RNA sequence: ACCAUGGCCCUACUCUGCAGUUGUGGAAGGUCCAGUUUUGAGGGGCUAUUACAAC
């Protein structure tokens, strides 16, 4: 077999990239290793995954997580895996309906080992291959089957093309229609990823083409594009032909993540300032997804580098930048949020026997949460000598990850984090101190064991936010914070009275709290109504609710596995079933919990290792029928005590999944457990039906839940027990009130206006402004498909875009809409049972309305959000500098915006924290716009070594930013001057052209050792080509004092100057 | 081939994340209903999701 012809002439670009895609792949396998505390095959990461079937695991939760990491870093593997269990069960003639680690391990084998391949051919002048010999082992096992996975892999790439940019049919088919021909691999299509490459034998390898699209698997999108760039791939579409982009995308789409080195950056009023424009000239997500592909493809900016951008929001950080906003700004006197600052870890146990009956370390944490300033308690975590607070206790350096470590000494210690704000489940939490300028309240220890926290104060909705933010822009923050502050106190004092029984109906109204803000509780008990729950209703309820589910996933999975042995069955597009075991095993090991009867406030119930260790021992089952094997799976289950003689506790029906016989893998056990399940509760809603009292382990009597409530105990619960629940529309009244004061806010109806609508007239009528200019788009959505009913030719239903008139209007004529959407679909349905088509459809249009609903809601909060955000930044921003701003407009606002604030030049400096140093990169005049581009350069895997190399910490952006363009021309030429320096060697010294035909292996190491032998360099020589060498390939600069550097930006250039006058030679 | 019918909760803001139990709590959050809302406003039902303690 002959290397294509691509490959030998772009051989400097393939000799480049192929060594970038191999360090790339090392670099994800040696994270992993880390993390988990485990020839690129022979990595301890792969190994695991080769031995992991070898007999019952003895390490589950680990296999788990390389299985699930090895898909989060390398996206293709999803696809290939699946490919790859469709071959085996050809190959051996089985049914295996679920990808397993042999699939991960032969995909990325085959993968690794012609990667390999290719790298020593393309980085080498001159060596002998075994491996390109017709017929050979390597090719019949290895590069043969890879062609034909990266072909197929190829296929389904491009279906996710029109769900990822949204090319339709027409923009793709000059690929699509010509890949194969009449079925053949057409390897004369100019794209052909497969070839014969001159082999006598006639069968396909890859090509030129295919081998680019293996690489460009393992290398970043920036990479991706200097590198095809470089190669005639393109036939004759031209630079800026949509072909081209098409094709350089379809070879990106699903290539490596590399995991990030942390950074941390310093923030102040003016970088909070710039974050907060920065998130508003982004798409919302929510946005995002219903734009047409044109509108879409407008969030898709380049660069200053020329680096093409999504600009789209990965989560919406409007409460976090409000929070950003009010710590560095010294706005609240005495609230302070809540916030996290590591975990503290002891060490249990050493040696813990767990289910599995395997030993391990049984390491307890405990988040360390307290309240202050994000600066000021970030002060204080850290102490000069490395511990935490006043603690004591050692912050162990992030780069150790040794989690399974048994050494008693090292244990207590701290995990390393930034101090970030606690903000789950849709709230805020804050404390309130009595006196201004406290100090951050840190937690205590007790015992080296115990992280002894504070309850909040208070706790607010996420939803409340925007109404805070423009109180505080009306009013101003300390007026914001005496108003949160009053409520507070308000609840307090009811909540004193009610522990005095002193509440009554007559005089609840004097505790200044109106109806709809006190708890339904506290209105049942002073209108003498108090009641607790009915436990037998909904015992009876949860156990008929829960054989329906049963039922639903008995048929889902029958449907699932038919599904899956089919022909239609087709990953990329939309109706595509696969079964995960993983997800198997979340459901199981949550239910099995569920179902295990608690005693002793519930100490008996399976523990947060163990949990882990049944969750993942499940994910991985399989046994070959192996007896042994069997025995092992159902021993774990008697060591929980679920199952067994001599249990007390015992699972209600998981031992009839083990009567008779043992199942043999986790698919089959899904089932058993299913239908045991199904018969336990048709049995318990029999004895229901019976009017007998039946008992359920996840429904306890004794619970408050289920008793009347009394005042006085549930007035210490919610004064002691639990923060203040904040009430909703807090700040209403007051906003309110100012507004109607303001003359341009005369002709609005203050009875019908909620804060949404407020800021929106506030931006129209004090500010002739209004929002950007993207929120007028037309937006796609099923349900309004569905009430439009229009189908093309062939039948299928249209997607239209509509404009918020149009939906305004099908909307109130839905009930109309949705009887003709109906009687058509049931049709459809037909010519594919009258009470099975209604309840499908009837699903299908809830879910649809109920998706559209919300969306639209939430986007109208997008709106508003991003209207506080900008006059907050353009307030912080207008009192600083000589910058004057009252001109600008969020309407100007817009990804790559041309005018407006956005374009306003101003002086910057960033800084930052990177393993362990800290950095400052400045402007002297920079773009608002372009603030983004310090995280990029910050994130550099370079920006560490080069800036060892100017000899400063503070350097210029404008000089970074061109220093990386000419590292990334001089790389190739690196390669070029190592390739002619071989070549002379070769023609002196015919020694190594020998060694070439006795079938030995040449380096460059050897290469430099026989010119150093016969004086053609001498060591110091030697020691810097080697050196220089090294850092090219590791993508990085050489260490300090190798060679004689020029300023910046000329760092790169000037070492490879000396590159090249080092391999002159005598 | 085309056409038609993550276990989960990360393109700097910390994935080195989240994913065990028991108790407490539905004024909040989620979800469902509809002559409800393009004005996260209101109504009705259901529900421990944030937190803390103990293990
Ligand atoms: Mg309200």
């Amino acid at each position: 077999m002959n290397i294509p012809a691509l490959v030998e002439n772009q051989k400097k670009y393939f000799g480049t990239y192929s060594v970038m895609a191999m360090l790339n792949a090392q670099t994800v396998l040696d994270h992993i290793q880390k993390v988990a505390d485990i020839n690129l095959w022979f990595h301890p990461v792969m190994s695991h995954l080769y031995n992991a079937k070898n007999g019952y695991d003895k390490q589950p939760e680990k296999t788990m997580f390389i299985i699930e990491r090895l898909q989060s870093y390398f996206p293709f593997l999803k696809i290939m895996a699946e490919n790859q269990r469709e071959y085996s069960n050809g190959k051996y003639k089985q049914n295996r309906v679920e990808v397993n680690s042999n699939d991960i391990f032969e995909v990325l084998k085959r993968a690794f080992g012609v990667l390999k391949m290719y790298r020593d051919l393309t980085n080498a002048y001159k060596t002998y291959e075994e491996k390109l010999n017709d017929g050979c082992e390597f090719l019949t096992s290895t590069e043969q089957p890879l062609s034909g996975m990266i072909n197929n892999y190829y296929t389904v790439a491009l279906r996710n093309m029109n769900e990822r940019y949204g090319y339709k049919t027409e923009d793709l088919a000059f690929i699509q229609d010509k890949r194969f021909k009449f079925s053949q691999v057409n390897t004369g299509f100019f794209l052909s990823l497969q070839d014969y490459n001159g082999d006598t034998q006639k069968k396909l390898h890859l090509s030129g083409v295919g081998i680019a699209l293996l690489i460009c698997l393992f290398l970043d999108k920036q990479y991706i594009n200097i590198f095809l760039s470089r190669l005639p791939i393109f036939s004759s579409y031209n630079a800026q032909s949509e072909e081209r982009r098409i094709i350089i995308r379809s070879f990106g789409i699903n290539s490596i993540k590399l995991p990030k080195d942390r950074i941390h950056s310093e923030k102040s009023n003016k970088s909070v300032a710039m974050d907060m424009l920065n998130e508003v000239k982004r798409c919302p997500d929510e946005l995002f997804t219903t734009l047409s592909a044109e509108k879409q493809s407008r969030f898709r900016i380049i660069s200053d580098d020329h680096n093409e951008v999504l600009m789209k929001r990965s989560s919406d950080r409007f409460v976090p930048l409000l929070l950003q906003y009010i710590d560095y700004g010294k706005l609240f006197d005495h609230i302070r949020f809540h916030v996290n600052m590591g975990k503290l870890r002891y060490l249990l146990k050493a040696d813990k026997t767990c289910i599995d009956g395997q030993t391990r370390v049984r390491v307890i944490e405990q988040p360390l949460n307290g309240f202050g300033r994000l600066e000021e308690a970030e002060t204080m975590r850290k102490q000069e000598n490395g511990t935490f607070g006043n603690s004591g206790i050692r912050i162990r350096d992030f780069e150790n990850m040794k989690r399974d470590d048994a050494n008693p000494a090292n244990y207590p210690y701290i995990v390393d984090t930034y101090t970030h704000y606690i903000l789950e489940n849709n709230k805020v939490e804050m404390f309130i101190n009595d006196k201004e300028d406290s100090a951050p309240l840190l937690p205590v220890i007790e015992d080296d064991r115990y992280v002894v926290k504070t309850i909040p104060s208070c706790r607010m909705s996420t939803l409340e936010i925007p109404a805070m933010a423009f109180h505080m822009f009306l009013f101003g923050s300390k007026k914001t914070e005496k108003l949160i502050v009053d409520v507070h106190n308000r609840y307090k004092r009811l909540f004193q009275a009610m522990q005095k029984e002193e509440v009554t109906a007559e005089n609840i109204a004097s505790f200044g709290i109106a109806e709809s803000d006190l708890p339904q509780k506290i209105l049942d008990l002073i209108s003498g109504n108090a009641h607790g729950k009915d436990v037998d209703a909904f015992i009876r309820l949860t156990v008929d609710d829960m054989l329906t589910d049963t039922e639903r996933r008995i048929k889902r999975f029958k449907d699932d596995r038919k599904s899956i042995r089919s022909a239609d069955n087709k990953m990329g597009k939309r109706g595509f079933k696969q079964i995960s075991t993983g997800k198997l095993a979340d459901f199981l090991a949550k239910d099995i919990v569920l179902f295990q009867p608690s005693v002793n406030d519930g100490e008996n119930k399976i523990t947060g290792l163990n949990y882990r260790i049944m969750q993942s021992a499940i994910a991985v089952y399989d046994s070959g029928d192996d007896y042994e094997a069997k025995q092992q799976f159902k021993l774990m289950f008697e060591k929980a005590r679920l199952i067994g003689k001599g249990t007390t506790e015992p699972h209600p029906f998981l031992y009839k999944v083990f009567a008779r016989s043992i199942p043999a893998n986790a698919v089959e056990f899904y089932e058993r457990y299913l239908i045991e399940r199904k018969f336990y509760l048709t049995g318990l809603s029999n004895e229901i039906k019976k009017g007998n009292r039946v008992d359920v382990p996840f429904i306890r009597r004794d619970q408050n839940k289920w008793k009347t409530p009394a005042m006085k105990t549930l007035g210490r619960i919610y004064s002691e027990d639990l923060p203040v629940e904040l009430p909703r529309q807090m700040f209403d009244n007051e906003i309110k009130s100012h507004l109607k004061s303001l003359p341009q806010m005369e002709g609005i109806d203050f009875n019908n206006a909620n804060v949404t609508y407020l800021i929106a007239e506030y931006m129209k009528r004090v500010l002739d402004d209004d929002f950007q200019t993207f929120y007028q788009w037309n937006r796609n959505y099923r349900y309004m498909d569905m009430l439009k009913g229009e189908y093309d030719r062939k039948g299928s239903l249209q997607h239209c875009f509509t404009s918020v008139e149009e939906r305004e209007g099908l909307w109130k004529e839905r009930a109309s809409r949705t009887e003709r959407y109906r009687k058509q679909a049931s049709n459809k349905i037909r010519s594919n049972s009258s009470e099975e088509i209604e309840t499908i459809l009837d699903k299908r249009l809830s879910n649809s309305r109920n998706e559209y609903q919300k969306s639209e809601k939430v986007i109208r909060r997008y709106r508003v959000q991003d209207a506080l955000l900008f006059l907050l930044a353009k307030k912080t921003l207008t009192e600083l500098a000589d910058f004057d701003g009252e001109r600008f407009k969020l309407k100007e606002i817009m990804p790559d915006a041309e005018k407006g604030i956005l374009s306003e030049i101003m002086p910057m400096s960033f800084t930052f924290e990177k393993g362990g140093k800290k950095y400052t990169i400045t402007s002297e005049g920079m773009k608002l716009k372009n603030y983004g581009d310090f995280f990029v350069l910050a994130s550099d895997k370079r920006i560490g070594n080069l800036l060892e190399l100017v000899g400063s910490d503070i350097v210029s952006k404008e000089d970074i930013m061109e220093e990386f363009n000419k590292y990334d021309q001089c790389r190739p030429e690196i390669s070029s001057i190592v390739f002619n320096l071989e070549k002379w060697a070769f023609d002196t010294y015919p020694e190594l052209s020998a060694r070439v035909d006795r079938e030995e292996k040449v380096d460059f190491k050897s290469i430099l050792k026989i010119l150093l032998n016969n004086k053609n360099i001498n060591k110091e020589q030697s020691d810097i080509l080697r050196k220089i060498r090294n850092a090219f390939d590791a993508n990085n600069y050489p260490d300090k004092g190798v060679v004689e550097i020029k300023a910046l930006p000329e760092i790169a250039m000037s070492i490879k100057k000396a590159f090249g006058e080092y391999a002159i030679m005598k």
